[PDB]
């Protein structure tokens, strides 16, 4: 049966031509093949469970999310083409569509691309002050008590996760939670002899709610930040609680509450392992010292158990000063995005493609790169115009209620496969300290990133909004791009998956090289990357941390292999110390946050070896 | 651009034939026209609602199309191609109405749950984390909210919680014992949790509509009968705490009546279930209580029953127990799917010939039973595929779910047949009309009862609320029969809500016919004037119960201001601002009329 979708003739001509040029397998690999066939999709979907049971469970709620993704992707691609045609001409639009489809670029959350924005790290201030104004079918009063505050936070997170594609960050959670803890303590709502119990009960309610998905089999991606004293002071200078008291008058209370959570979390994993919220600590570090060494030592000590917190290092708080037109502030897809910073969309450049296209010619490579990045900037501009259209149509209330801020969102140019690009270029080698870039290779990466940065900087004056760069997690992109490239270039592309760190996670190389590379290149993407290392004592750990910080790494973590039994208890080894049963899975940091390897491998294998 | 959906050739041929027979406008009216064009749909939608609604609405035509196809396949497997084809034609042309059709081959309709499994096991249907059973009130409430939200995405209709207060009391008492509640703030603490729960159930996180939930005030008899032998987690006997549970239920009803002044809201829909026999309430205290509290907003529905036999020892093979789409469904009773017969269509097909009407009716209900059987088989397949964990974890029980034969437009049907009139006490059925309605209902009853031995499961009947069906079936019939179908909308009450007729006629008809559909109906009466005293209200209630009416309510017109306060008149006593809308019970639960009529005129005049 033939169902008609109504497109402009030129777009249909474009899609037909692209089909003739590239073949159905490209469209299939892009997600615009048999996936569009509702019957095939459904029939395949309803029997995934048997296969899962045979090889290794999803429920019906996943069906209703997934069925339409190909269709809303097709729509999004079309609308982006339209807007780009409007803004820059048909040539550019056609070029973009071709690049997206053939895999020269990777449009992130493409099924959402013309409908809602990517991500944001929120301040809860408007939640505390206004309640839930974005829910228009009932007027909700602002929270007066801790329980109602926790409720509102949970509800906000769930609401926001359906108005955006990516992370819901809450860097100032504990700032606002403290207020209600103290308020309820004062009014005798909380019996004093039950204070810590009351706090931990609310930690538990929130944390578990953020790991208990109602729809689909995955919770929304959330982040918590341990704000050091420097950050609390800089961010909340001048700000007051709803009782009129100064927030900066309560730095110690906030630090103490944050500390309580990090301790409670470390304890709780032995009862039940969980992913969210992803934990980052934001520390100001200058001239060989932490400016809040108490907090740094705390994070250092507490991390010894699970290494479940990511280290954010900065040398300045200028970018966040008095925060509560050129945009500054860190944007990172994994964690550590500064308060009131986000990205409305990421479009990634496939660097290995350029390697294959260039045939080892670095000058040609850089020309191609520049052009590609300019194209991406144009697409990001179109997307932004589309989001503004959606805001105007009353479809995105988070913008209307001052929670998501469009002028505080970057347009992001992503990169993936730096290593693989260099390798195809012939600019990598193995010496005594393991796998590494050749000198010429380091220079090449320098050039790639400096070029991208140059263009990103030009973008502000070109388009009116700020661009950033990120080495994206690319859980799916890293497979699909490599697949498209293999389909196009064959044996010349020998990699099954492209990398998302400057040197591959599982590379046989010296830690010092990794650290050095991140030290060189993290600043070029303004901290839009992560160094996480698979692996002494507390002071040895601290010395390592200081060392890594001195070397200029902006965001990093150490990885352990966290065993879990069938009952969910976290431990190390093959034997569970709580229940006595055997390890059956592990949690690890694979792209920057802690996940079960089994879920990761299910996902990877099912997008890498389909049908 | 053309996008191929891969159907069996016989189905493609069928659908092409039906398109040739009925026209693109019939398909348009059915939701299988331009709605399938993603681009058109998207650009239409995009010009209250937010983006989360888009992602729900976009796929509905497509998953309806799939569900129709899959049901066709199953019916063909079970009954042959002919029967399958017949059902598809009947669904597309409006002779029948498959409810929640976008979900119909994917997940079941509704259930009234016990929270016992939640109290004892936690959230076992959420399998990516292991959740300990709640030890305390805050976590119990959390778990209840989470369960409601999870369940609302595994089913199409109501999530009933008739025994909520039975289980909430345990945790109240427990936290009070262990020093978590400071005595002096006991009622504040209870009410905080009433607030968190209630508001959560009226604050949509996705769409502009909350899940449909129900609460039931269980009288002492139902509490005793349902929970005989059952224990709380401390080993104490539930029936040892009847008075504490009653007090907690009373506390909630009093709290909600008071809260509406601060902010109006719809959910949970409130029902009071009372045992009434030989002219008296067996728990008169509860009766007088509900009667008293209803005086302000009339926000509670009266469920009246003459026996607790159906619910006896329910905690602890023809299915018995009340099923109702609005409220009052008995604990651990549900329906996996409703398919409604368009009675007006039969009237129009019959030409006024009642025997022909009855032959057609019987045939069509038989077809409906076949379709229900096929849907049930599909649900079983979904359970086997691991897709519906509420069945796996014993919250939803397939052998406690009816297949439902719905009816709508009884009145309009009788009207077209020439069987209604008007005299001094208003619009009404003639004698022949009443006999006719008896015959219709009795035919459906006969077939429902045959169903059990025919298909291995139990069938029920409901006069469905038909919020959209009542419009669309009338539109399809209008399209097919023109001036012969004079009604804009079919009725969901034995005599239409806005018909000018004596109240005694309504009560009498409900008295005659509620029993024939085993309580699968509602009588709700727009109030001329408010009741002048409690005793009067109570006399009216008792009189309604004496006549055999099984589920009923009185409607007030509740004003709201722009800030959401509930009151009466034109000016807000709270903030002084002007009335901007009204809450009323239109199909049986309290909603804003603005949204209802928006929704209605939308489907009436696209
Ligand atoms: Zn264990
Ligand atoms: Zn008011």
């Amino acid at each position: 049966m033939k169902v008609q979708y109504s497109f402009e003739r030129e777009f249909e001509e474009l899609m037909s031509d692209l089909l003739s040029k590239y073949g159905y397998e490209m469209f299939q690999m892009d997600g615009l093949g048999d996936q569009l066939d509702v019957v095939k999709f459904t029939e395949d979907f309803v029997r995934r469970g048997i296969i899962e049971s045979t090889i290794d469970v999803t429920n019906i709620s996943t069906y209703f999310i997934e069925i339409s993704k190909p269709h809303t992707y097709l729509y999004s691609l079309y609308r982006i083409w339209q807007k780009m045609k409007e803004m820059f001409g048909k040539g550019v639009a056609d070029e973009f569509v071709e690049a997206q489809i053939n895999g020269a670029v990777y449009l992130h959350d493409r099924h959402h691309a013309a409908l809602m924005p990517y991500c944001f790290a929120y301040t809860l201030k408007p939640i505390v002050e206004k309640g839930l104004p974005f829910i228009k079918t009932i007027k909700s009063e602002p929270a007066k008590h801790l329980s109602t505050f926790i409720q509102h936070v949970i509800q906000f997170v769930m609401f926001a996760s359906n108005q955006s594609s990516g992370a819901v960050g809450l860097p100032d959670f504990f700032v606002w939670m403290w207020y209600f803890v103290k308020k309820d303590l004062k009014e005798g709502i909380i019996p004093r002899d039950k204070l810590d119990w009351y706090i931990e009960q609310h930690f538990q309610i929130l944390t578990y709610s953020l790991n208990q998905p109602i729809r689909t089999t995955q919770s929304p991606y959330t982040n918590f930040t341990y704000l050091d004293r420097n950050y609390i002071k800089a961010i909340f200078e001048g700000e007051r609680y709803p009782d009129g008291s100064l927030i900066t008058d309560h730095v110690e209370d906030i630090i103490a509450l944050q500390k309580h959570y990090w301790e409670w979390v470390s304890r709780e994993r032995e009862r039940q392992m969980f992913t969210f919220p992803v934990l980052t600590a934001s520390l100001l570090y200058k001239d060989g010292k932490f400016l809040d060494e108490d907090s740094a030592r705390f994070i250092n000590k507490i991390n010894m158990k699970w290494q479940d917190t990511n280290w954010y290092i900065s040398d300045s708080i200028d970018a966040v000063a008095s925060c509560c037109e050129k945009l500054k502030g860190r944007m990172n897809s994994i964690g550590g995005s500064d308060l009131n910073i986000g990205s409305f969309k990421v479009i990634t450049v496939n660097l290995p493609r350029i390697a294959l296209e260039s045939g080892g010619d670095r000058e040609k490579y850089l020309q191609i790169l520049r052009h590609r990045v300019q194209l991406i900037k144009k697409a990001l501009a179109a997307v932004r115009e589309i989001i503004k259209e959606r805001i105007s149509e009353g479809l995105l209330p988070l913008y209307e209620n001052g929670l998501m801020l469009l002028n505080r969102q970057y347009g992001t140019i992503g990169v993936t496969g730096v290593w693989e690009s260099a390798s195809i270029m012939g600019l990598t080698t193995e010496d005594i300290d393991g796998l590494k870039y050749t000198e010429e290779g380091e220079v090449f990466v320098d050039n790639v990133l400096d070029t991208i940065r140059e263009e990103a900087e030009k973008g502000y004056h070109e388009y009116g909004f700020t661009f950033n760069i990120e080495q994206v997690p690319a859980e799916k992109a890293a497979v699909t791009l490599a697949q498209k490239d293999r389909f196009l270039f064959g044996e010349k592309q020998p990699f099954e998956i492209y990398s998302n760190q400057w040197v591959p996670l599982m590379a046989n190389t010296d830690v010092l090289n990794r650290i050095r590379y991140s030290g060189k290149w993290d600043k070029k993407v303004s901290g839009g990357a992560i160094l996480h290392i698979n692996l002494k004592t507390e002071e040895e750990s601290f010395n390592m941390v200081k060392m890594i910080a001195d070397m200029g790494v902006m965001y990093f973590a150490f990885n352990t292999k966290i065993s879990v039994c069938e009952d969910g208890h976290a431990f190390y080894g093959e034997r569970c110390p709580v229940c006595g049963k055997a390890k059956v899975d592990e949690y690890m940091r694979i792209v920057g946050y802690l996940v079960p390897v089994s879920a990761f491998n299910k996902e990877r294998r099912e997008i890498e070896y389909p049908r």
